[PDB]
């Protein structure tokens, strides 16, 4: 009968649309590329929805995490579009908060619930993601440790890989 003022839930391919939209502003408007395009978004939301998480305010996605499982110590170019069911690592492909909802602890909040959410799964024993050097201290507040230069290349952009024991 109404729109919950706040709701945290796993995503479904129905939210792919909304995810890309925030990606356009969050990444493309900046570097010219984005972590996941609509097909990639629907791909992981189809194969491993339980690895995603969204914050809906008044029926609108304001934050999201799109995961997938990895089975190697470090991230590679191929892992970018892969989901290793047999893996034990939660690979955070993308994390973003809406342009209008930033700097209000939402990213931090979503990130913590996410770590707790996937660490609840029997397989997931570690979390991994890549980020620009500017965000390394940010992810460290969550237990992530810088694991050196990430091998994944994206345009002219480089990233520092980070791992979090779960
Ligand atoms: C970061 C996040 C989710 C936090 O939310 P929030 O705004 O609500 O933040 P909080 O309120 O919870 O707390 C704020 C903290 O967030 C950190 N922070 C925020 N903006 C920062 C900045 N410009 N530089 C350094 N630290 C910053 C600070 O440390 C800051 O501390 P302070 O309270 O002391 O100020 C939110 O700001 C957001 O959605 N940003 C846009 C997308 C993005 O970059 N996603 C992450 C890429 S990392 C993960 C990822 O998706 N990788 C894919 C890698 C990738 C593939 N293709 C790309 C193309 C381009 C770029 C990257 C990629």
């Amino acid at each position: 009968h109404t729109l919950p003022a706040n709701e945290f839930r796993c995503l479904t391919p129905e939210d792919a649309a909304g995810v890309f939209e925030i990606e356009r502003e969050a990444f493309i408007s900046v570097s010219g590329n984005c972590p996941l395009n609509l097909d990639e978004v629907q791909h992981f939301l189809t194969l491993c929805p339980e690895l995603s998480l969204g914050w809906f305010v008044e029926g609108r996605l304001v934050a999201f995490i799109i995961g997938s499982l990895w089975d190697e110590e470090r991230l590679t170019q191929e892992s970018l579009a892969l989901h290793r069911p047999r893996g034990h690592s939660a690979h955070l492909h993308a994390l973003a908060v809406h342009r209008s909802f930033r700097q209000q602890g939402k990213g931090s909040v979503l990130l913590w619930r996410y770590l707790h959410h996937v660490g609840a799964q029997p397989a997931v024993r570690r979390a991994v993601l890549m980020c620009e050097d500017a965000l390394v201290p940010f992810y460290q507040r969550f237990g992530f440790h810088p694991a050196g230069p990430c091998a994944i290349v994206v345009g002219s952009l480089t990233f520092t890989e980070m791992h979090c024991s779960l």
